[PDB]
DNA sequence: GTCATTGTGGATCCGAG
DNA sequence: CGGATCCACAATGACCT
């Protein structure tokens, strides 16, 4: 089982503002799960231009501290360019992998932005209802499908793709 | 027809103590030949360890210029780095081949004296007795048959090589 | 001195919000 | 920012006796 996490942030500096996961088991994608969260920090006009997440919209949330450890449980967490995750959010019980990684090595070239990885594998994932791109959980749906394409594509088992990520 | 030729010497600054050629016809090595020669200063211990030719045997031989014109008559002269040969003799009247600049060229990151690329190319040549490695006319057959094996795998013409070679 | 190989500072572009 | 990726170069060595 591979987590697939993704957060929203107050800007490159961090800060955060969403966070969501969904896991990828057997080619399968379940046990989806977001939170809004109260960010330390307020959100800039750059990053709120992109998630479109306002201040009143997290005003009354959770502190990321109190939400992190329900997605605690995995040996596994994925991220397209998951050393941004991993920096900007409080330390993982797992290992980290990185689809862009993966992306970059597996298609020598390729143009390696999520949306445009996804647009161009040109993937078909359900993604959840009442979102859009740049909120967490939809993010999450993008990523996984560019994930479970990368595995089958590659038969790369979670070590491998671990090894490479670095 | 190609002209192989061979020095030995004093050491890497040059004085001739013996000089031999043979002549590759049609995939085949004819036409011997070799002189011990006087030079022109001291046999240093390191070169007379490795050729083994005493000052006792060249100390009646004729110089190198009453003897060199027995190899004038090929339009093209070989030798295993040309350079080396090409510096230390009088001037020659044909143009020069690097059988090492060839095999560097055909075999990058190889092994590149005279007897290991005979060796890795596992080349098999009616050598001459009562010489050894290391003298002239001895390791012309080594170099003719690099050169033959160079010709066979190439396709290059002579010009070509003397291109290559520059 | 040539030349395949090894190494490096520097410039540049890129992803992430 | 934390990285890749080229790129313009220098250094290494073998090679020849
Ligand atoms: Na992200
Ligand atoms: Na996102
Ligand atoms: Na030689
Ligand atoms: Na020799």
């Amino acid at each position: 089982m591979l987590r697939i996490i993704d957060t929203e942030t107050c800007g490159l500096q961090g800060g955060i503002v969403e966070i969501a996961s969904v896991d990828v088991i057997d080619g399968k994608i379940v046990n989806p799960m977001s939170h809004l969260v109260r960010p330390d920090r307020p959100i800039s006009p750059q990053a709120m231009a992109i998630h479109r997440i306002t201040e009143a919209m997290v005003a009354d949330k959770p502190w990321i501290e109190d939400v992190i450890p329900h997605y605690y449980g995995s040996e596994w967490y994925v991220a397209h360019n998951a050393s941004f995750d991993r920096r900007v959010l409080p330390e993982m019980p797992g290992e980290w992998i990185c689809t862009m990684k993966l992306a970059r090595r597996l298609w020598p070239g390729i143009k390696y932005s999520n949306m445009a990885l996804y647009k161009t594998r040109k993937l078909n994932v359900q993604t959840p209802p009442g979102l859009h791109h740049h909120r967490a959980l939809y993010d999450c749906y993008i990523t996984a499908a560019l994930l479970i394409d990368i595995m089958n594509t590659s038969g790369w088992t979670a070590e491998q793709m671990a090894d490479i990520t670095g």
